[PDB]
């Protein structure tokens, strides 16, 4: 009798577009690999569409307001209260921690040491051509460089020779090959960063989406009875040298149609590169025989907008921006046991089943207490209200009982996201918490996505429910673009019914 491996991969800004979410232009044969032994959740939200204030909640299982992180700029420990992580969690349990790649949000939010010294088993490794993502990189058709958004590139024409996610993956595997030898357990957390902007991945995947065979969003269009507050003006793609010089009119567009287009191949090449990745980092836990011991997270911080209501990136409380992947396999309960192999790479290149499935709304804060139980450890136990003085406990509930009294929380996933004004500036996409002035509160159900943009007040950080400024209610059966806003012809019987048992 031992204890479960964990390997958490983590995908910057990756939305669910992908073959085992029913997806069936992006090609992620490797990721549909691994949904085909694990639990696939099909209705999964980040509780706030940005990187640090998702990773920082998701990762001490806390919400944005307990963390009180709706920007970068503040370390929870000494903002809010001294909260424990997953990764500490498990080292303080005897696990060997180890932190590869953006898992973390960098710079102060992490103290600038990825929460040392209590997260890692020692300083985590990040990629070093990470930093020529936003240099003059991209060679285009006169010969020259650019710092360009779509950026398919020669691997042997790029600073180093290499790119961050390769260099992740190469990292990722050693250590697994190190922790063979090693008597305890690891948790190791392997951050990949594309789709993240700018999209520089091998310029062969760029083959696989023909422009010919791509088309727009379902809904391009800027919704008429969507509120200016609920809009993000997608600032800092604006600023590559590519999109710079098409002059697209701020803060709506829109974007010029063919330029809508190759954004999507390169980011759909982006995620089919994403996805041979992952096959690399699991076809080698394949070989070296821990399929059978490790159990496997997969999921993103936040979503991606591709022009859907005229949005782009994140910065949202649409679906598009807050839903996100989560996948779980779990040895021998999410599928038989394994010289057998359950995650033999498979190439994008040539021409499954879908697993376990699961519609139930969940939340990346629930994310903690599920990795602590299927490990068999001890499920840290439920937050009070507030928690700024507990270190160990979890705001969300454990997905353990779904692998074989109705709350009405159980059937919600909550997102946020604030604005420092109504009309759409500079600043709209990721206001500072001085700035913060509206807080935008959803409630989403297997029915409906329930959002209200209410008066905030950052030095108390006090809500004012009886100031919105604005609400939304888009409903899944009718509206799943989430294109007609009901909220001006209802009256609020959906939440009283919702109460109701
Ligand atoms: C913040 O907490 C860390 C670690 O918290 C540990 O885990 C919690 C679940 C709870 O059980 C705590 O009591 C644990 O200590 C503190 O780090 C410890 O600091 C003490 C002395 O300050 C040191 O002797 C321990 O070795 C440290 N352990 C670890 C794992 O780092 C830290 O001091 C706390 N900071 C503040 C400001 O309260
Ligand atoms: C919390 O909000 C209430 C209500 O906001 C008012 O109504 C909104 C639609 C919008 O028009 C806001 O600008 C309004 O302030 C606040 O209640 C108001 O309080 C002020 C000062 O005490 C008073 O002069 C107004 O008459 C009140 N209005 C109502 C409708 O009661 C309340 O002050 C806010 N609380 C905090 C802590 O900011
Ligand atoms: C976050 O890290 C910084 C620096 O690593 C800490 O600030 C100082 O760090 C040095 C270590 O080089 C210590 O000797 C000092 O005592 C630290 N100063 C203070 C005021 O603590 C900082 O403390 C860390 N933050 C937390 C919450 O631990
Ligand atoms: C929903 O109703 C609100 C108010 O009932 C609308 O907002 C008003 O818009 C008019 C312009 O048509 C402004 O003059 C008012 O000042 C606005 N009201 C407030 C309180 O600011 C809103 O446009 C409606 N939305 C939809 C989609 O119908
Ligand atoms: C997971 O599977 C591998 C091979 O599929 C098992 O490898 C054995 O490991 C034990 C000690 O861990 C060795 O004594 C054996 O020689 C290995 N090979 C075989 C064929 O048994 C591994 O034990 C499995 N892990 C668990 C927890 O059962
Ligand atoms: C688009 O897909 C169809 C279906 O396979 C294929 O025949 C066609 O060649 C594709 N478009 C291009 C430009 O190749
Ligand atoms: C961008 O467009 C505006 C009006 O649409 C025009 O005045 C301006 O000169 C344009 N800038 C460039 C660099 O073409
Ligand atoms: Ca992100």
């Amino acid at each position: 009798t031992d204890a479960l491996n964990v390997l958490l991969i983590i995908v910057d800004d990756l939305r669910p577009s992908l073959g085992c979410y029913g997806d069936k232009l992006v090609r992620s044969p490797n990721i549909d690999q691994l949904a085909s032994h694990s639990l696939l959740f099909q209705n999964a939200f980040a509780q706030q569409a940005v990187a640090a204030p998702s990773r920082v909640s998701f990762l001490t299982g806390r919400r944005p307001d307990t963390t009180r992180l709706y920007d970068f700029n503040s370390y929870w420990r000494v903002h809010a209260g001294n909260f424990s992580t997953i990764p500490q969690y498990f080292k303080e349990n005897g696990y060997v921690t180890m932190s590869v790649g953006k898992v973390f949000h960098p710079g102060i939010s992490s103290n600038h040491t990825d929460d040392s010294p209590y997260s890692w088993s020692f300083p985590p490794y990040h990629p070093s051509s990470e930093k020529y993502e936003n240099t003059k990189t991209c060679r285009g058709p006169d010969g020259e460089l650019h710092a360009n958004l779509l950026c398919p590139v020669d691997v042997l024409d790029v600073p180093e020779g290499t790119l961050p996610d390769k260099q992740s993956t190469e990292q990722a595997i050693q250590l697994l090959e190190k922790m063979k030898t090693s008597a305890s357990p690891f948790f190791l957390a392997v951050g990949y960063h594309k789709p993240h902007i700018p999209f520089r991945y091998p310029k062969e995947f760029q083959k696989l989406y023909p422009l010919e065979n791509i088309t727009l969003a379902p809904d391009p269009e800027v919704p008429d009875g969507l509120p200016p507050v609920a809009y993000n003006p997608w600032m800092d793609i604006r600023q590559r040298e590519d999109v710079q010089a098409l002059n697209i009119s701020v803060p709506y567009g829109p974007i010029p149609v063919d330029f809508q287009r190759k954004i999507r191949q390169s980011y759909f090449a982006s995620v089919s590169y994403l996805d041979t990745q992952v096959g690399r980092l699991l076809s080698a836990l394949d070989d070296l025989q821990l399929a059978n011991s490790t159990i496997i997270a997969f999921t993103s911080d936040h979503g991606w907008a591709l022009g859907e209501h005229g949005e782009w990136a994140k910065y949202s409380n649409f679906d598009v921006a807050t839903h996100v992947p989560l996948i779980f396999y779990v040895p021998g309960r999410t599928a038989s046991l394994p010289g057998e192999k359950l995650f033999p790479y498979l190439d994008p290149f040539d021409s499954m089943e879908p697993g376990r499935q699961s519609m139930d709304l969940v939340e990346l804060v629930s994310l903690f207490p599920t990795l602590a139980g299927l490990a068999g450890l001890q499920v840290p136990p439920r937050c009070p209200v507030p928690s700024f003085h507990v270190e160990l406990c979890r705001e969300g509930k454990n997905l353990l009982k779904h692998f074989r009294p109705g709350n009405p929380r159980e059937l919600i996933a909550y997102s946020q996201y604030p604005r420092p004004s109504d009309i759409p500036q500079w600043n709209s996409d990721k206001p500072s918490l001085k700035d913060i002035k509206i807080m935008g509160y959803s409630i989403r159900t297997i029915d409906y996505r329930y959002t209200v943009w209410v008066g905030f007040n950052p030095d108390e950080f006090l809500a004012n429910f009886s100031d919105i400024h604005a609400g939304e209610l888009y409903f899944v059966d009718s509206d799943p673009l989430q294109d007609h806003n009901m909220y001006n012809d209802s009256q609020g019987g959906d939440l009283f019914q919702l109460l109701m048992p």
